[PDB]
Order: C-alpha cells, then sequence, then structure tokens
C-alpha cells in the first residue's frame, strides 16, 4: 500500500511528532513532499545537511564506493577511512580517530577514554564529570547523563555516577566543581539544543586553564559547531582554545551516519587493542562520503561563505523582527543561529515553527523559546532570501 | 594520497589490531585487497553482509533513494522508514520500532524504555537489569555495562548501577538475581561475541516464565542472530519463545548502518514525546537500504538457503576436523557457526584465523577458544567448498 501520515502514528514507538507532511525529495535547500509543495529547507537535517539535499559529488563518491565494498567491520582496515583520518588529523589539533556511527557515539568514546585516561595515570578514584545545565550530548545512558536536562535522564536512573553540572558560561560555577578528582569537563562550544547560546571566549580559556591545574580533560563536544557551521572548520579555531578531545558527527557525513573522536597522541595511547570497539565505525561507505565532505567544506571559498551567510540571515532577521516584534534577539555564529523570542512570544517557538512550515519555510525550535537556523553551509542567496520572505509571511500570520 | 597499513599503527586511536592487508572490493562472498590478493570472506562483515559484498540490488535501491534525499533528521518522516517500519510489523510480535545507528544504539533504547516502564507503572525502584556471562550488547557505558565481560567495563567506572550477570543457559542462576524488583532479562539467543553458544530451549522459556511472575520485560538481543541468520528470520522464531523486546542491527542493513528497537504495543506506549531520539536514525538511505535486505532476505528460499549452507558447512568442517583433530565441537544455527578448540589448541583460535588469511580465507574469533564462521546468507556452494579447501590447507599448515 501507499504510505500516510497516520501510519506513522501507528507504527513508530511516539517520541517524536513531526511535521503532519512527508518530504520525498530534495535538492540543495529546497525539498518536497508527496503532493508537491515546495519548502525552502533551514533545518538542514539539524545542522547535518551541510552541502544541502542530494548533492551529486556526495552522491557519486556514495556510489563509487559502493560499487566497490561497504563494510567489513573493524577487523580489517580500509583506504577511505585512512584517508579520512589523515585529512581530521592535517586540518585539527588531533594526532589520531576513532570512527562511530552518531554523536552520542562519538561522545561515549570521549568520556571513556578521559576515563581511563585518569584511572590509568592517577587512580581509580579521578573518575569525575564536569558537564553544563543545557547541554546536550546525546541519549544513550552515559551521554543524556551528561547532558544539562534531567527531564531527560531522570527516567532511566540509576545513572552513571560523577556526572556534575555547572552553569553554562559561568566560570565560578564550573570552578567550584572542578577538582583532581575530575577526570573530564565536557562544554559544546554553542550550546544547540539548548537555545543557540555561544561560550565567551573567557569562559573556554577558563575551562582550559581549570583542566590544566587539575589534570583534567577537556572535551570539546562539537558535534554541532563542527565542520563548518560558526565559519571555521571547528568552532575551537574560531574562540582559538584547544581540547584535548574533541567529539564531530551531524555534518561530518553530509547526511551518511558518521561520527569521530579527535584525539591527541598522550590521550590516544590509552586506549589500548580491544578496550572499545564499533561494528559499522569506519565502514568505507561512510568514509568515501564524509571525505568528501570535507575535500568541500574545507576551503577558503566556503567557510568564508558561510561568514557572509551569517549576515545575509542576521540583516534580513533583523529587519523582519522591527516590522513584527517576535524576538529580543539575534544571536549565533556562522550558519547556527537562534531567534530568541519576547516576553510576550516566550514558550511559542514551536508555533511560529508550524507557520513557518505552512507559509513553505522549514525552521527548527532549540527549546520552547528559540526559532533555530541550521540551514546547508551553500545555501544560495537566492534561497535565503526566498526562505526568508516566507518566514516573512510566517511571522505576520502568527503575530496576528 | 598513497594508503598503508603501517599508517593504520599512526593516525587510528589504537582500539583494534586489523589484518596486515587491507581490503578494496569485493563481490558476492569473495574480496581482494590492495595488491589483488583474492579471499574468500566467511567473515561476513562479523554477521552484517547478509547479502555479500557491493549487492547489484542493495546499490540500486541505494542510489535510488541517495538521488532524492538522505536526511532530515526526525522532524519529518519518510516513506522509506514508514516501509521498513511495516515489514518489520508484519512479520515479527512487534506492533512499533525505533530507529537507530547501531547495535548498540538498539541495546540502549531497549534497556531505557525496560526502565521508564518499570517506573511508571511500579515505581523507580524497581530498576534491575539482569543480564549474563559472555554477553556482549555493545560498547556505550550502558550496554557494556549489560554485557558480560567485565574487562570491556572495568576501566570506565563508576559504572551504571543495578546490572547482574546470571550463567547463561543456567535457569537457577537467572531465577536467583530476578525478583520484583527487576525491569529487564537481557538475553543473546546465541552467544555470539562470547562463542557462538547457544541457548536451549528451556532456558529461554524459563527466563519467559520468570519475565511474567516478575513482571520484567522479556529482551531478546537478536544483533547478532538476526535477519535470516539462524534460517528463521529471526531467532526467536526457531526458538517458539517471544520477547516483549527484540533489539536488531548488523545484516538489517545489509552494510549501511542501521539498527531498530521492536517493541509491542504496550511497551511502545510509554516512551512519548521527546523521552528519546537520535540525529541519523531512520533516515531514508538507511531504511531504502534495510526494506531491500528484507525483502530479499525474508523468503522461503534464502532462508530455507541458510538451512541447506549449514550442512555444507558443517559436513565439511567435520570431514576437515576428521583430519587435523582441531576441535572438540562444532556448535551453532544456520549460518552463525563456532568450531571449539580441543584441549591441545585451547586459546589458539586467533592463530588459526591468521593462517587462514594468509592462505585466502577469511574467518573470525569468538574469544581465543572458538574459530567462527558467519557468511554470507547468499554465499554460493562454490564459495564454501573454496573457502573450506583454504581453510583445510590452513589447518594442514598450522598443524605442523
Ligand atoms: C551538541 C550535540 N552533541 C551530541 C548529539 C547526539 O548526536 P546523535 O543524535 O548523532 O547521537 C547532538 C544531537 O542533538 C548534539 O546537538
Ligand atoms: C549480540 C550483539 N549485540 C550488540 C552489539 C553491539 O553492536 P554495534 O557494534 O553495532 O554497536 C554486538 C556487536 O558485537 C553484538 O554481537
Ligand atoms: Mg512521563
Ligand atoms: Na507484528
Amino acid at each position: 500500500q501507499p504510505i500516510t501520515r497516520e501510519n506513522f502514528d501507528e507504527w513508530m514507538i511516539p517520541v517524536y511528532a513531526p511535521a503532519p507532511f512527508i518530504p520525498v525529495r530534495g535538492e540543495g535547500s529546497r525539498l518536497w513532499d508527496q503532493q508537491g509543495k515546495e519548502y525552502i529547507d533551514f533545518a538542514g537535517g539539524i545542522a547535518v545537511n551541510a552541502l544541502g539535499h542530494a548533492h551529486p559529488e556526495l552522491r557519486e563518491a556514495l556510489n563509487e564506493q559502493a560499487s566497490k565494498f561497504w563494510h567489513t567491520g573493524n577487523g580489517y582496515t580500509n583506504e577511505p577511512v585512512l584517508r579520512l583520518a589523515k585529512k581530521l588529523i592535517d586540518a585539527t589539533f588531533a594526532d589520531r580517530v576513532f570512527f562511530c556511527n552518531s554523536g552520542a557515539e562519538a561522545n561515549e568514546a570521549a568520556l571513556k577514554l578521559a576515563r581511563k585516561f585518569a584511572h590509568d595515570r592517577y587512580g581509580s578514584h579521578k573518575s569525575g564529570i564536569v558537564a553544563f545545565k543545557n547541554a546536550f550530548h546525546g541519549r544513550t545512558l552515559f551521554t543524556v547523563s551528561a547532558g544539562g536536562q534531567p527531564a531527560y535522564s531522570q527516567d532511566f536512573a540509576p545513572l552513571p555516577a560523577d556526572i556534575r553540572h555547572a552553569a553554562y558560561n559561568d566560570i565560578n560555577s564550573a570552578s567550584a566543581l572542578i577538582d583532581d578528582s575530575t577526570c573530564a569537563v565536557i562544554v559544546e562550544p554553542i550550546q544547540g539544543e539548548g537555545g543557540v547560546v555561544p561560550a565567551s571566549n573567557a569562559f573556554l580559556q577558563g575551562l582550559r586553564e581549570l583542566c590544566n591545574r587539575h589534570n583534567a580533560l577537556l572535551i570539546f563536544d562539537e558535534v554541532q559547531t563542527g565542520v563548518g557551521r560558526t565559519g571555521e572548520l571547528y568552532a575551537y579555531m574560531h574562540y582559538g582554545v584547544t581540547p584535548d578531545l574533541l567529539t564531530t558527527a551531524k555534518a561530518l557525513g553530509g547526511g551518511f551516519p558518521v561520527g569521530a573522536l579527535l584525539a591527541t597522541e598522550e590521550c590516544a595511547r590509552v586506549m589500548t587493542v580491544g578496550t572499545h570497539g564499533t561494528t559499522y565505525g569506519g565502514n568505507p561507505l561512510a568514509s568515501a562520503v564524509a571525505g568528501k565532505v570535507l575535500e568541500l567544506i574545507n576551503t577558503p571559498e566556503m567557510l568564508n561563505g558561510v561568514k557572509q551567510r551569517h549576515d545575509w540571515f542576521v540583516e534580513r532577521l533583523n529587519t523582519i523582527n522591527h516590522r513584527y516584534g517576535l524576538f529580543s534577539e539575534v544571536r549565533g555564529l556562522g550558519l547556527l543561529i537562534g531567534c530568541v523570542l519576547n516576553a510576550d512570544y516566550a514558550g511559542q517557538a514551536k508555533q511560529i515553527s508550524q507557520e513557518a512550515a505552512k507559509a513553505g519555510v522549514m525552521v527548527l525550535i532549540a527549546g520552547g523559546n528559540v526559532v533555530r537556523f541550521a540551514p546547508a553551509l551553500n545555501v544560495s542567496e537566492e534561497e535565503v532570501t526566498t526562505g526568508l520572505d516566507r518566514f516573512a509571511a510566517a511571522c505576520e500570520h502568527f503575530v496576528s
């Protein structure tokens, strides 16, 4: 039979309430549903589709590797995964890489590593993880425990112990929870799902200093801010603060499920044979696509084109706002942007987002108070503009 | 750029010591390395590539969805994921499914669901998970804590609490750890990684009765035993015991990263909006490939073919064994097969598997005492007979 939106409510464990309409194909930043209706996509796969939909180069790298082999599992290395490791190593502070299949898997590896590193060098008691309220790090028991949203963790207790949460951008708060017993501090350089809130340069530099004083590993969760999103390859290059461990996923594979953990030689050393692993991680199909993604994103032209796009979005969202008075602030960095709703409209992000979709434009929320834009890094000027026209018309209807 | 095996030792976090040769392509059950050497592949992707390397239909289904769209994140459903969900529902005891990226993510979803379920119907004190010594269920902190190889978890303490391990196949062992505080019992229908140990029928009925008496969810981890592996679509069907949750990954995707949680209506009801999720899970690329795998594997010809192929392997392993006296036993079901080394060859499975690679056959281990075979369910009669000739050669060298 045909497939209907009402099938989703009989067949899926109900953790999501997705859009009333169902996408069937797309190209760059346009996407179309089963009845031909056209959307401009500023969701961008939740900051994943860095190169837009059905990119011809990503396709050709896909079918080219797909016609050789897809997977053997990690008893055997492959050429694409090694080339992909080299690109990441050459391009970042990393000296070594582990590949996995999601952002949570990447953060599981990172927290595992910092645990074993501290145990091995200082002893079993040094196990403290400090993370930040409002953080999101994934949905595995360990990563959702690391996450700063107790409503996502509470139901699944007992939670792994020795995790504590400081207030984001609050140096003294973090300082109070970081002592010689801390093995890791995990922080997103911009909080993503928690509202598109960027770190300040002094906050990060202060976490770097605290980690050094207390021999703790600093982990940047760059799952959302990485691979071009901010206008440098990783947000840490923008802030100018270097972590011991950096995690990466989402846009890494331009839509193919991939993630990775980047590490210094010193940290890498501690993960000996059999101490972590993954069936699919490092397959050559993912690795061929991620390799092409990095080839295309990590160029001066694409990245400066991200800085430029930030200004086309912020200028236009600013003039929409003057006209309609929805938001108190447009914030973020590169093409991760949040519109903060005002006192009159607070908690209403999702209704604006639903209006947007009726008007032909896909936008995200980030908590009930922020409308979040995470479009393709190659969205064209014409796409930004027509998308923002439809968002204008939706703010129109919404504001009454 | 030049790529060599010594690059693996410099670029990769060193959790794997993989083969000294590097695959570059395959077709059916043959694989070829960078120098053109040819291997018969009885490792099967570690029971993932259920239809062999580079399958033309799996590439046609891949290229087809790749050219419409790959990903949106789960704010938007898609036709291939729904169709995949409905195949799974139509073919098993399930009413709903959840999609993720890996068998560990599948098992996280099932262990989370069992905990919330307990908590919501009886109170937050009912949190206990019973697993089995030598089980493998993944590398996330929660799932490696549920698996029964403490060597894989101890470095990463403190572990999530309330987990206990009973002895596999020992119903009194299980009985002593399962009580009214238990939310779940999770078990592999054949322990895979732990030696290719099949469950007995009485053992699995015993856990179903115990879970019934104590109101605990029974979870079959069919990540390895799933999707045709045993000669039935899923092992639980061979055994006539029905779980409350089943997890599936590996061969589900024929090589593409995908996994699923299969649930009855009453368990699915428990995971309400926002209580869980995943960026990549359920994308249409994965669902389009898995959809195709299910279609090609779930037929009476493939599945009976897996019964026939079991006999090819065992008839011939027996005659190798008659010549070299290596194995006390040949065990398993359909195409998961463990050859158990004799006391005179105890702990030498990996050495055997190295010799087999030298002779052009890829095989696995399952602990140091079992040689494991997990080939493609569509492996040909010629490929079986050529691979065993080489495995026989490799046995002869090994015995001197
Ligand atoms: C910053 C950050 N880290 C980790 C994750 C978990 O990623 P995944 O959904 O790929 O498992 C997400 C997803 O929202 C995220 O935004
Ligand atoms: C029975 C079983 N469950 C779960 C897993 C974890 O699967 P993955 O490596 O896909 O995360 C494995 C992998 O070895 C397995 O054999
Ligand atoms: Mg609730
Ligand atoms: Na069913």
